[PDB]
């Protein structure tokens, strides 16, 4: 159906949103401690502490699937990546302060992408 076509284009068009907000966000992590799943041959530990994992290229694989549907379920897992991070790893490490640094400078970025899909009617 045509209504069908135009919900279609309107996930398209949410996802190459999305796709620059990813971008954004993975720019505040220079240091690329979020850009690929942890390791369990290196933390064999880690799913006894942390329930649903998270990093970038686990969320770019669900965005090129066109696999959210809305600006909620993004920041969902954005927030896990962070909130993950701040369970499993001390206040005194580069990982924590990595995840505080990413949260800081990517609400910026966030507050603005809330704007935009509102704004265009993305959802």
């Amino acid at each position: 159906s045509m209504e069908q076509v135009a919900m279609e284009l309107r996930l398209t068009e949410l996802t190459r949103l999305l796709r620059s907000v990813l971008d954004q966000l993975q720019d505040k992590d220079p240091a690329r401690i979020f850009a690929q799943p942890v390791s369990l041959k290196e933390v064999p530990d880690y799913l006894d502490h942390i329930k649903h994992p998270m990093d970038f290229a686990t969320m770019r694989k669900r965005l090129e699937a066109q696999g959210y549907k809305n600006l909620h379920e993004f920041e969902e897992d954005f927030d896990l990546i962070i909130d993950n991070c701040m369970k499993y790893n001390a206040r005194d490490t580069v990982f924590y302060r990595a995840a505080v640094r990413l949260r800081d400078q990517g609400g910026v970025v966030l507050r603005q992408a809330r704007r935009e899909v509102d704004s265009i009617g993305l959802e």
